RNA sequence: CAGGUAGACAGUUUCUAUGGGGCGUAGGCCUCCCAAAAGGUAACGGAGGCGUGCAAAGGUUUCCUCGGGCCGGACGGAGAU
C-alpha cells in the first residue's frame, strides 16, 4: 500500500510539480533510521538492554551498539561504553515500517498538533523527534521500564530540500 | 671453641667532573637543534623522556578508513547517540 502508493501517485506528481524528464530521478527514501538513545552518564546495563530490546520489536530488527567516540569532554564520560541505539530500515521493511506510524501510531498519540517548525538538514533529507509519550502497535505499556521517546531521521534520495516534504506530503506523513 | 661488648689499640677508605676549590648540579641509553645541505665532531649550551608495557596493541587473511564544523532531531540550552 505505501510502496505500492508511491508508483501511482507519490511519483506522478513529482514529475508535474518539477522538472518533466523521466520517471526516476525523484524523492525516494533509502532508509529510515528510528536511533532511541538512552539517558548517557547514569552508568547502568539495565538501560542499555531495554532500549535493544525496544526497537527490536516496533522494527523487528536487533538493535546496534554504538560506543562512544573519542573525544576530551567535561564530563567523566570514558571511550568503549554503549549508549545509543539506531536501527534502519530498507526495502520492503522500510515502506511497510514507514506506513506504520503514518496510519496508525498516529494520531493516536494524545493531544497531536502536527505543525513542525522549519527543521530541513540541507540536502533532501528530513528528520523528527517524538516526546517521553509515545505510541506504537508493538511497544507494551504493561512491562517496560518508563516512558521514553527517539528520534526519527528518514533520508531520501532528494537532492534539495524542496524535493524532501514533497515526497514526505504526499505520501501521508503529517504536516 | 663460641655468642655480645669492644677505634682504648692497629690497618685503610672516604671519587671525579667543575673556565680555583667548595656548595649545588652534573657524571648510560633514547628525540630535535647548535654539526657551517654526504657521515663524524665540543661546552653544568637550548626544549622533553626511559630502566617498561603487552596470552596479546604478536603473525596472517578479509574488511573497515578519520579530526573538526555547518544545517536538522524526545530527553539538546558550548560538546554526548
Amino acid at each position: 500500500r505505501l510502496k505500492t502508493n508511491y508508483i501511482e501517485k507519490m511519483v506522478p506528481l513529482l514529475k508535474e510539480e518539477f522538472s518533466y524528464s523521466n520517471i526516476l530521478e525523484v524523492p525516494k527514501v533509502v532508509k529510515i533510521v528510528v536511533n532511541c538513545g538512552i539517558g548517557d552518564a547514569s552508568q547502568n546495563a539495565k538501560g542499555l538492554d531495554a532500549a535493544i530490546n525496544e526497537l527490536a520489536l516496533i522494527t523487528g530488527q536487533r538493535p546496534v551498539k554504538t560506543k562512544a567516540k573519542t573525544s576530551i569532554a567535561g564530563f567523566k564520560v570514558r571511550e568503549g561504553m554503549t549508549l545509543g541505539i539506531a536501527v534502519t530500515l530498507r526495502g520492503n521493511l522500510m515502506y511497510s515500517f514507514l506506513d506504520r506510524l503514518i496510519n496508525l501510531a498516529l494520531p493516536r498519540t494524545r493531544d497531536f498538533q502536527g505543525v513542525n517548525p522549519n527543521s530541513f538538514d540541507g540536502h533532501g533529507n528530513y528528520s523528527v523527534g517524538f516526546r517521553e509519550q509515545s505510541v506504537f502497535p508493538e511497544i507494551k505499556p504493561e512491562i517496560v521500564g518508563k516512558a521514553r521517546g527517539m528520534d526519527v531521521c528518514i533520508t531520501t534520495t532528494a537532492k534539495t530540500d524542496k524535493e524532501a516534504y514533497k515526497l514526505l506530503s504526499l505520501m501521508g506523513m503529517p504536516f
